[PDB]
């Protein structure tokens, strides 16, 4: 069963980077994805990733790859070899 994070964001800054810091199971594979309604539609960036040995993984985004005027959306976990939670995102 997917995981769906809602996240909420200003409208117009858009420096540095989407940050999302998940803990899990270590060495655990996990993909999903970042999501918005933009013009109408759902658009996705995907992120893919292995928590570290100390159960970490950081997934980054580039700012500049969501749209301006886009306030909200959602942090989706599609799926997870072992445990996985977001503990929580900033744009940074
Ligand atoms: O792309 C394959 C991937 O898809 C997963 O399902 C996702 C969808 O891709 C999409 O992100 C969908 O977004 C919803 C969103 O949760 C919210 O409800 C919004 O209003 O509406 C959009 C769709 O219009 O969310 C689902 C996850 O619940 C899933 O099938 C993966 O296993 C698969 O790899």
């Amino acid at each position: 069963t997917a995981i769906l994070y809602p996240f909420t964001i200003s409208g117009n800054d858009r420096n540095g980077n989407f940050t999302i810091n998940f803990k899990g199971t270590p060495n655990s594979t996990n993909n999903g994805c970042i999501g918005y309604s933009y013009n109408g539609d759902w658009e996705k960036i995907e992120w893919e990733g292995s928590c570290d040995g100390n159960g970490n993984l950081v997934v980054e985004v580039p700012m500049s790859k969501i749209p301006a005027g886009v306030t909200s959306g959602e942090i989706q976990i599609w799926a997870h070899s072992g445990d996985l939670k977001m503990t929580d995102y900033k744009a940074l």
